[PDB]
């Protein structure tokens, strides 16, 4: 039993982008730190997809 419990997608897992973060960030704060970083790095890429079609 592990499939009906309310936290099944956290109790049971396999591949996820945060497991690169777990590699560089020493600790939880830095591991989410880095994932919030990732959203800032991916948001800048999305801005620059848009300015060459708009300008």
């Amino acid at each position: 039993d592990a499939e009906f419990r309310h936290d099944s997608g956290y109790e049971v897992h396999h591949q996820k982008l945060v497991f690169f973060a777990e590699d560089v960030g020493s600790n939880k704060g830095a591991i989410i730190g880095l994932m919030v970083g990732g959203v800032v790095i991916a948001t800048v890429i999305v801005i620059t997809l848009v300015m060459p079609k708009k300008k």
